[PDB]
């Protein structure tokens, strides 16, 4: 639950296909950068991609979560 990070909108990079749209989610096609909610979904994020908003279980998307070598590095 690294909400202490960049807060609100935090940017993560997505891997290959976040396909997950049922109602109104984002699709991260091969390698998109998101700025979602960050760690607010602890291990999961919620955010927007190129204006397409959604949320993922960081499944296809790995990156972010409070930087300054605190991306899980020194906690």
């Amino acid at each position: 639950t690294n909400k202490r990070g960049e807060r609100r909108r935090r940017r993560c990079q997505v891997a290959f296909s976040y396909l997950p749209q049922n109602d109104d989610e984002l699709e991260l096609k091969v390698g998109d950068i998101i700025e979602v909610v960050g760690e607010v979904e602890e291990g999961w994020w919620e955010g927007v991609l190129n204006g397409k908003t959604g949320m993922f279980p960081s499944n296809f998307i790995k990156e972010l979560s409070g930087e300054s070598d605190e991306l899980g590095i020194s906690q």
